[PDB]
């Protein structure tokens, strides 16, 4: 089972579901083997009537697609839909909360409001919209319509893309053409241009789908933005993950999806609705996450961390999971077919994400009160029916410091330096304290031991004085094996890293260091570590591409995840990925991706499968960076 | 070769290619056999990194998908993210006119301009934008606004829905949430919900896709809006088509691809500049129309026609096509490589639709005439270089009778009943004179002997009485078997639709009956289709679904095809295709498709692979119809 998951709760689960006949992604992932080659290397199309067709990657016919399209071709135009699914995805959780603050400042979503005025007014002059003078729900108005706007082509380019990039990053981008003009402008253009007898040219495809992977950073940081103003800007806080954050008395409930614009509700008003579950026999309503939506909902209010996207099925097999309520993305299909057989109650909640055999409450953000009131009542008598039914629940879990936000990231570094904060950063990545910085982004895959690449290389970096700041299913990965827990910092971190997480953490009144792993929230949170690289540029006067920082997508799976590894390399960093993604049938594309677009944005993706190379690869990336500034290493 | 193709002029020619040793779209077919059974039948998804997932369609695993996606969940998806490439197909050539009529307007692009001013006031009206107290160029501006509008969310929804079809049918369609919100906002959508873990369930997803088929209609509907602006209503007028159109003595160029703002300006240029052919020895420059941006130039201006589709490489394998003129959409990309042999000039046109090895040359409106002379000089030095080389143009040509678009329709009927245009139709209808209208639509596709399916079919119904009208490839398939001759009424129709196409052209004095079937236009202009059975239906006082109308989609290949085809079914139409798409592995799908959408929208697909059946049961749809009115059949 260790060869499935490198977690002893999820372990624990598989021998459960095992004996209990219940399959499991990793049963389903055996059963599909060997997977076919064709898509696995990227030279299969369907992209046609005529189709499907297929490329021998090596030897005789077929050579070439029936209309004529060669391997980098259909290559190019596969993982350019992947950009514009995951651009899509991002897009439309902008969007959402777009019309969400849009609604709530025009009184008609009362449960939602503006809970951050410092982040609105901020953001309002980063886009140039006029504060001083103004009262908020008007500021806030022309926030929301703004974010609306660069969905569509109007007189300027996608604003979520120029104004939080460095100035030297977007002239780059933009003399290559590379400027998204609105996020659906250019998801359509790729579905078009990618469609049958269109754009038949490897390099012309391939800039194509970098500039709509910006469009998808544009949504990443536009849903930042707006879940900061709606539900606040994330600080530090404390508390757990892992299974063991189960209680068999209490009416546990997932929060499961993306989108906090239902879920930060379901917290809300769980806490008012306590009593009504102590009625049923049950401590309280204990409300955990799965995936990002609960890492949005543990950044901003600690809810403890349930697990993560392979093993989220594990939760259910516990048998004390009530109800799991999902929005959308990254959700297993299968947990409406597993709930048969555990009890738990799958409830989604979008029109646009119904899975067959779950129940669905239509929730309106006009109503959100009393949909989260007939939901966690759902919840409640799901807990009756199991009341003296026994559960295993792994007494597994991890202690989580979490809720660095770039804000609270600054704030915290402005007790060394109260007028220039990044400046004590920087001296320590100058001085060797700190040797770079890393991201870890992204999934899980069934196709690698959960967590395996995440921990293995995060080990060794943090040994090398990396500062490791963490997302999405990354940060999910590490805060189940400990690596946000402070008591872990001697263990784990060199001791440059140690002496700058210890002064900052006992400069903000914690008597301990801060956490060995930064965790700065979800997928769309990717945003956070962009503003916070890009105010490290500035305060430097260099581009992205010259500091010493990298990321890992080290066990992605999602088409969003390929969007935003797409955008890391295009905004300039060295991106490392743990998965192959369809594209090793054209050694032309594999080479652009892979060596040549550092030519272009300054980034480049570096391909490896064992995680033991990939640290030593990133460290050498950023030793390189180190380097080009005259660093010593 | 007979099997390949049922034209004579393209059996020629493959002769040809065969014994000069130059590979064609059937050669690499037959390089492609046995296809994959999985992409076949729909059983195949790798919508993420942990797949390719693949279903058995019968047997034993693997059953499902690895994040547990059914088989009706996997081929639903793949069949809604077509529609949404079709969509934006569409889309892209609609968003493209309508920022060449606001250049136009704007003084910016000089080429352009407003020549049909009763087209701009009267969809300026259907619109509710006001005309009367208003300039044109003001007018355009609003109209070509509220285009570009249509591509997002606002306060209204997509006018090019709304204000085109009957409000009876927008009402039924309201009624099921299947009114797009916004063109590229629903491809995004469609996008993100077919997306790893998000929609799960097969009809929610299939009522995603009717509304993006939506989103196609009206691309399609402001497409042919802003083409008859620009360029001019289509009226009848005479041409020729098949290969026999190519004059070894003149310069042949041919546009290729969808969009005329592009293949427009060739064709007024290369007149200008045919004293300059004559000094490089040609007689002149004979502009040839392939695919739909031929059809919309031999709709408007009589350019003959070519060849269409699957047969467009045989046009170059003559030796005597100096230059092929490209912009996007059906372009095999093969034409680059069969260059090299034929000695023909390739040139790609738009910045997103670029072939490796073809000669680019950037096109801009505002330099659209300067764009023009560049490109037919370089199609003059091709001449030049074929002086004394030997061709082989097969001699086969037939005569083409064109220009119906809905306008004209109209204004024909209305020489028989000046203020009840529609009258003498219906009284036909009624009288058994015309059996019902069947719409021939779509591409060709290999996998079906060129023009088999559409020659069959039309024979079988225009010996029934039936009207028969016809659009992109599919009026190219008809009009290369001299379906578009009006010599040939006698021979192909019956004595009640003969009497009704003679008493037409009479009254229009032509001594001579309208041709056997009216070509309204290129594949956008299935609008015109869409327009006249909407004012057919409104005349009545009754919904599409219950017209003798139907649509045959005899050959169908494109993903704008899947749209095209999805969208006839969403307006009410019972829709013949004969190529199966990739459903066959999920009999839910299948089902719904085929029958129990009958009961959301009253249309349903006919899946009839042999032609002589099609024509049967499209028959038999029409007199069911028939019956449903109370009419004798
Ligand atoms: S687009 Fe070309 S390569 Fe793809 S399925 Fe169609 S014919 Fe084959
Ligand atoms: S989305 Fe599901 S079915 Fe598709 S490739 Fe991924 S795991 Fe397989
Ligand atoms: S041939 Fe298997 S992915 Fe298409
Ligand atoms: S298994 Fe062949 S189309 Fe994927
Ligand atoms: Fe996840
Ligand atoms: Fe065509």
């Amino acid at each position: 089972q260790n060869l499935k998951s490198t977690d002893r709760a999820v372990q624990q689960m598989l021998d459960k579901a095992k004996r209990e006949g219940i399959q499991t992604v990793w049963d389903r992932y055996e059963a599909m083997k060997p997977q076919c080659g064709f898509g696995e290397t990227g030279l299969c199309c369907r992209h046609c009537l005529q189709g499907p067709c297929r490329i021998n990657p090596f030897g005789d016919e077929p050579k070439v697609g029936i209309c004529g399209a060669t391997a980098e071709v259909i290559v190019a135009r596969g993982l350019d839909r992947s950009i514009a699914a995951g651009a899509a995805g991002h897009s439309g959780h902008a969007k959402h909360l777009a019309h969400t603050l849009k609604k709530a400042v025009q009184g008609k979503a009362a449960s939602y409001m503006i809970k951050d005025r410092t982040k609105l007014h901020s953001i309002a002059k980063r886009l140039g919209i006029p504060t001083e003078g103004q009262k908020d729900e008007d500021i806030a108005l022309e926030v929301a319509k703004a974010a609306l706007a660069d969905f569509h082509e109007k007189d300027t380019p996608v604003l979520w893309v120029t104004t939080v990039l460095p100035p030297s990053r977007v002239k780059v981008l933009s003399a290559h053409g590379l400027i998204p003009a609105g996020i659906d402008h250019e998801i359509a253009e790729i579905m078009h241009r990618t469609s049958m007898g269109c754009d038949a040219d490897a390099q012309n495809l391939l800039l194509g789908g970098l500039r709509c992977s910006l469009a998808d950073l544009a949504g990443c940081y536009m849903g930042t933005d707006l879940a900061d103003i709606l539900f606040g800007t994330p600080a530090p806080v404390v508390t757990e993950s892992n299974l063991g954050v189960l209680k068999a008395d209490a009416v546990n409930v997932a929060v499961h999806g993306h989108n906090p614009v239902l879920s930060d509700i379901i917290v809300s008003v769980s806490k008012e609705m306590e009593n009504e579950a102590r009625a049923a026999g049950a401590t309280g309503i204990n409300v955990v996450g799965i995936c990002c939506t609960g890492n949005e909902v543990l950044m901003r209010h600690g809810i403890p961390a349930c697990t993560h996207s392979v093993s989220q099925e594990m939760a259910m097999i516990t048998g004390a999971l009530d109800a799991m309520i999902l929005d959308y993305q990254c959700i297993q299909p299968s947990v409406a077919t597993i709930a048969e057989c555990t009890g738990t109650t799958v409830i989604t909640t979008m029109e646009m994400s119904k899975i067959t055999g779950a129940t669905h409450v239509n929730f309106a953000e006009e109503a959100a009160v009393e949909n989260a009131k007939q939901i966690l009542r759902l919840a409640i008598d799901t807990f009756k029916r199991r009341k003296g039914k026994p559960v295993e629940i792994p007494n597994i879990k991890t202690k989580v410091v979490a809720g660095f936000s770039t804000e609270a990231i600054i704030n915290a570094l402005s007790k060394l330096n109260a007028n220039d904060p990044l400046k004590p950063l920087i001296d320590n990545v100058v001085n060797g304290n700190i040797r770079g910085v890393c991201l870890f982004a992204g999934c899980n895959n069934v196709k690698v031991p959960q967590d395996q690449n995440f921990t293995t290389i995060a080990r060794k970096l943090l040994k090398q004085n990396v500062l490791v700041v963490a997302t999405g299913c990354g940060a999910g990965a590490l805060m189940r094996h400990g690596f946000m827990d402070p008591a872990n910092v001697d263990e784990l971190c060199g001791d440059g890293l140690k002496a700058v997480l210890t002064a900052i953490g006992e400069a903000n009144g914690l008597g301990g260091p801060l956490p060995p792993v930064l965790h700065m929230g979800s997928c769309v949170d990717n945003s956070r570590a962009v503003a916070l690289v890009a105010a490290l540029a500035n305060r430097l006067g260099v581009d992205l591409d010259r500091l010493p920082v990298v990321a890992s997508a080290a066990e992605w799976m999602h088409e969003k995840a390929v969007a935003i590894g797409t955008w890391a390399v295009t905004i300039g960093l060295p991106t490392h990925i743990g998965v192959l993604p369809p594209i090793t049938g054209s050694l032309p594309v594999t080479q652009i991706l892979t060596s040549s677009v550092k030519d272009i944005t300054g980034g480049y993706f570096i391909h490896e499968l064992d995680p033991e190379t990939a640290a030593d690869k990133l460290l050498a990336a950023i030793n390189e960076r180190r380097a080009g500034l005259g660093l010593p290493w």
